């Protein structure tokens, strides 16, 4: 019931992946898959056009700003930009909530990218407005879980059904301890049937936190058991039997100490070899940008779909956007 | 009458504050109110949608670039951006003449933000579209005195009146000396029958050529008397029968000694009339206690939202067909 | 005609002006001038409206930046911008293959510049949409080459004929050594009857490749004769019967004063003589000179919105 489910999330904020419950992430996938078909076909696509928004971007993240840029105008509305080095360089004397009561009554919505855990939350308080959170420093990045999601629920639908004999096996991979996108879709995809591998060098294994919420979240619908979350040091225990690989960026802006990222950076590289004994249905995810994480060669392997994710990206944005803000 | 006022401004360069007549300035309020009406019922704002502007900011000012651009947008219009630090970055060798020459020719207006005074005046002589000055050298932003005036207007209505016996009292309170907003709103008000109270710290007191023009407006409509121009020292005299109060930015640029001279507190306001209301053209930073934005004298947040509907109101009338 | 010529253009990405062929060209030129008459009446120009393009500028380049996003908007069209001092601060770790890749699935083209030639051909192999190259190190930059050709055009249609009686006179001033849109331009008006004056200091001489690529051009549509190509020390001598003059940028305190143009040195020169000058200028040429009716540089420049528009829309729609 898409119309029950649209007047409910007419005008929503989107802070965490709470924000989204079952209803509205079935709405999203739904006119995800409708803005697919649309853009896929050459479509007019202009279904929100009497809209301003504006972008405030407070740290370097150029490709997340023009994913969201893109899906605005795609959808026929207009946005300006607020983009800075850090938040300190915008605000400058000035409190979050004032800039955010005034910005709101200049736009009918905020795109908010700031790595301070605090300042989205003073924003949401103090908006007049809907803010989309495009990231920020406590791990919550829902709209990259969001298209994350639509892209595995794309080959395996089944993830939607809470099937207790369906269950979908992922593998993470990568940096676990810091990786806001792992944080992020855990959370989401331990609302439905699905196990876990975390693979991981040891000082960057997934947070307890995490642990205890993917825990809490599968309990819920009785979908624990000790087979639930493994964990490992290698590829090849890790990559056996499961439906997605998603493999993190390793972020050389978080290991100042260059030593440890050459090390990170290296402990896990995605071959065709060591995806050789996978299953033949495996699908590999990669939120992008790569550095060494995905050898070239894996683009030709037709397991891997990190660019059709990317481009999901686009059509999961224009839903979401047009969910929260049309008028119909 | 809108639509011969409408034929008088179509295609007009608003540099300083004096580009905008009486007739003009009504219908600008008048304007200003309907896109306040439409905007606040959430409608179909689309009321100028074939245009293309260009925004040259040669300071950083992103907050009123950003002013701007939304009610570009909101019109229905599109707008291309030149953002730069200073404008030796941006002309380079070459003329202001050039390059406003140039741009003239791919855009249908300019608005324009530049620290120099010269550039804004070389810019209008060498555009052929209409410039609207968004601040400069000096002390001319006309847009902020227009949006300053409709939020006075609309507690005190009476300004428009000139009656001998209405008479408006305001503060104006911090960097009178560097105060852009200050000088154009001081320019405004003398129009009309005004006073003013200037409270400043010794070395950023009013310019001369400031209380020059005020007095020659005044006394050209017969409402100036010794009386007009007081200068206080401290708060509490300076605020005394006072209708509106304007706070400036005391910014670090042009310190630790002026940041503190003037707070206003709900104390400093427990002397003043029931009915004064507090003006300050943003961003505050320690000028305005948090505690004055529940004291309901205070419309700053009003006063800045209003800005939205005075910048559509002008570019509409300005470049609609 | 042109819907034809329109199916031919259609996605295909301009990096050099050797990318453009004659009917190409023409069509250009055609709906150019069509774009222009829209404007110039106060007419709808939005031929364009369904598209969002991405400008990725990795150099400061605010003035062809700002001429290209104002063709887009003109066309009804939306932008979104990338605009760094370098390359390497957009690209991080990430190649230009995957950036590019992945750029294209959310637009539906790409407006680049990148000093870098690899990085522009690694982008049109990458890209899924047609990219237009707005300028780079080399000095490809075929839309000003496009609105030079255009501005000559109009004053000297002949040029299109490849007609032996109609021969088009340039001469081209400055740092013939460095100045690009010379190499661009030359190359472009060497498909034609079109004979040379280089003018120059003797350090700012122009390529010999770039001579040997006229000569080639010129030869090929049998236009070359001993008299095709002349090389001058000076303005008196170089600015002698010919229909256009170039002037270049010279972007050095000695090599930047030899060859300034004023209505003096104008004095001896045709009646038609028309001055081009890819703009912005210095020292190169006097202002008294804008009010002379043979200077075209500011119409030039005009022109540079309607060329782009019509590339826009001929490659876009
Ligand atoms: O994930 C990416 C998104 C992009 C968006 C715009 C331009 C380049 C991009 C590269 C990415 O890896
Ligand atoms: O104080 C202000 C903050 C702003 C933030 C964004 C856009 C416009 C703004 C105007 C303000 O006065
Ligand atoms: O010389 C130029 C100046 C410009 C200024 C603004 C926009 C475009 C421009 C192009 C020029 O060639
Ligand atoms: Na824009």
């Amino acid at each position: 019931d898409l119309d029950k489910i649209m007047t409910k999330m007419k005008n929503k904020s989107v802070i965490n992946i709470d924000d989204v419950d079952d209803e509205e992430l079935l709405a999203i996938l739904y006119t995800s898959k409708q803005f697919e078909k649309i853009l896929k076909n050459n479509e007019d696509s202009k279904y929100l056009e009497n809209k301003v928004f504006c972008s405030v971007f407070l740290e370097p993240s150029t490709r997340t700003r023009c994913s969201f840029d893109a899906a605005i105008l795609k959808l026929g509305s207009k946005v300006l930009n607020i983009t800075d080095m850090n938040s300190t360089s915008f605000y400058k004397g000035e409190t979050v909530e004032d800039a955010f009561k005034i910005l709101s009554t200049y736009v009918d919505g905020i795109i908010y990218r700031d790595p301070s855990k605090k300042n989205v939350d003073i924003a949401v308080s103090s908006s007049s407005k809907p803010i989309i959170n495009a990231g920020n420093g406590t791990g919550e990045h829902p709209t990259q879980s969001l298209l994350d999601f639509y892209t595995i629920h794309n080959y395996f639908p089944f993830i939607l059904d809470r099937n207790i004999n369906k269950k979908l096996n992922i593998a993470f991979v990568g940096d676990l301890k810091n990786g806001r996108t792992v944080h992020s879709l855990s959370k989401l995809l331990s609302r439905y049937n699905v196990s876990f591998n975390f693979v991981s060098c040891k000082s960057l294994n997934i947070p307890k936190d995490i642990v205890n919420t993917i825990t809490y979240n599968l309990k819920k619908n009785n979908f624990y058991s000790d087979d639930s979350i493994k964990y490992f040091d290698n590829l090849e225990e890790g990559l056996e039997d499961v439906h997605i690989i998603y493999m993190t960026r390793i972020q050389k802006e978080r290991f100042t100490d260059v030593d440890e990222y050459n090390q990170y950076k290296n402990a896990f590289i995605l071959s065709n070899k060591t995806l050789e004994n996978t299953r033949d249905d495996t699908k590999i995810l990669h939120p992008l940008p790569r550095v060494n994480e995905i050898k070239v060669e894996v683009d030709s392997n037709p397991k891997s779909v990190y660019f059709t994710q990317a481009e999901n990206g686009l059509y999961v944005r224009m839903a979401l956007l047009y969910l929260i803000f049309s008028s119909t």
